[PDB]
């Protein structure tokens, strides 16, 4: 009766056959993961997902100290970090994080996201066709504009990114190269944020470090694993979202050519890729039930743990009409790839603004971009929790 969940669908694009199944035939069901101890709930269904992410039983908090079922064989969440707070001390923090990303502030940096994508673009128009839109645009973009958000040197920015990219493995023997990946990270944002604190500039971790209510919003190891987290979200998902979207894009023709003829329909059309595509494998940081719960008719019990899926929730077609269809025109309904609730994304405006500079950027700088491979031929990545292509060669 329990289900077993390497979670290991890895075919370019396409929707995990078995998350669909539990989606229509099992909504709640029970599953044993990769890693940690024991079974745990997975919740598939949009209003489900939308209760579990909200409902106050439904603790991050009561996660630490668990051996959680799990994608990888050492957690990648810290135990000092945001994701494992529950409101009303998430609130605090998550408000003072959210400060830096106001609508103001993510347009302010618009300009300066504007020139880094033109320099990238200059520099592959440069080097002449055909390139790999990997190399060239999707990895870099979201590692600069973090790394300048939070002002990390050049030359540690390679570093940074090989130690998340190596907590991100799902392999068992990787294990203890992400136990040492997180503990070196950790201790490089130990010691900056704790330069930054006793010596504050204008970054972003200065700020952060001298936010006070009486005390200091955050001690000194929540400072550091704060730190540490935005660059670590900061650098990931953008980049693989700009190669799936990039990739979606040029094996999708009629899609391509209506938003190189209305390049207006770009922030809408971005919403509903985000809502389709499957950037990630399996399910992330589950929730405890703080107490007996009965969730749409199946009873939780007390110290359960419960995963949601945020990619079945996005294909239920009890909130989304004909939900494995792209349809740019689609009714707008809140999609869950910023995921929901007390821990929805804090870098959901700004991953947004990367995504509308890059590619109506690219739809006008290269009209004649194509694919440069059968897309077939494209390599699709198995080795992290993550869903990207390692590398997409395109031409112009
Ligand atoms: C397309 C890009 C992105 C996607 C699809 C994405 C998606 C998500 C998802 C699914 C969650 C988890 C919600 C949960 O735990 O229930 C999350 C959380 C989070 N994201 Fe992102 N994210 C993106 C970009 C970013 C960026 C650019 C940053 C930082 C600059 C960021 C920072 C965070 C943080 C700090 C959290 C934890 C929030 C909390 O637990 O309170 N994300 N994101």
């Amino acid at each position: 009766t329990v289900r077993n969940c390497p979670f290991d669908y890895a075919h370019e694009l396409e929707f995990d056959p078995q998350l669909r199944q539990l989606l229509t035939e099992e909504p709640v069901s029970r599953i044993r993961m990769a890693y940690g101890e024991g079974e745990a709930w997975l919740v598939t269904r949009y209003e489900d997902v939308r209760t579990v992410t909200t409902d106050r039983r439904f603790s991050r908090s009561a996660v630490l100290g668990r051996d959680f079922p799990r994608m990888t064989p050492e957690p990648i969440v810290q135990a000092e970090s945001i994701n494992l707070m529950d409101p009303p001390a998430s609130s605090r923090l998550r408000g003072l994080v959210a400060k830096s990303f106001t609508p103001r502030r993510v347009e302010q940096m618009r300009g300066g996201t504007q020139r880094v994508v033109d320099r990238l673009l200059d520099e592959m128009e440069e080097e002449g066709s055909p390139a790999d839109f990997v190399a060239r645009v999707s990895a870099p973009l979201p590692l600069i504009t973090i790394c300048e958000a939070l002002d990390i040197p050049e030359a540690d920015r390679p570093w940074l990114r090989a130690h998340a990219m190596t907590m991100m493995n799902v392999g068992a023997a990787g294990k203890q190269d992400a136990v040492r990946a997180k503990a070196e990270l950790r201790g490089y944002f130990q010691e900056l944020t704790a330069d930054r604190r006793r010596s504050p500039g204008e970054d972003l971790i200065s700020t952060l470090a001298t936010a006070r209510d009486g005390d200091e919003l955050l001690d000194d190891d929540e400072l550091a694993v704060m730190a540490m987290v935005l660059l670590i979200t900061g650098q990931d998902t953008t980049t693989y979202q700009l190669g799936n979207i990039a990739y979606t894009l040029l094996t999708r023709p009629d899609l391509l050519r209506s938003l190189r003829a209305e390049p207006q329909r770009l922030p809408r059309t971005l919403e509903e890729l985000l809502r389709h595509i499957p950037f990630r494998k399996g399910v992330g940081i589950p929730r405890i039930a703080l107490e007996d719960v009965e969730l749409s008719g199946v009873l939780i019990k007390a110290g359960d743990v419960v995963h949601v899926s945020y990619l079945t929730a996005n294909r239920d077609s009890a909130k989304f009409d004909r939900p494995d269809e792209l349809d740019p025109d689609r009714p707008t309904i809140p999609h869950m790839t910023f995921g929901w609730g007390a821990h929805h994304c804090l870098g959901a405006p700004l991953a947004t603004m990367e995504l509308e500079v890059a590619f109506s950027t690219l739809l006008t700088r290269f009209p004649a971009l194509r694919l440069d491979v059968p897309p077939e031929d494209v390599s699709w990545n198995t080795t992290s929790i993550w869903r990207y292509p390692l590398a997409l060669p395109v031409t112009w």
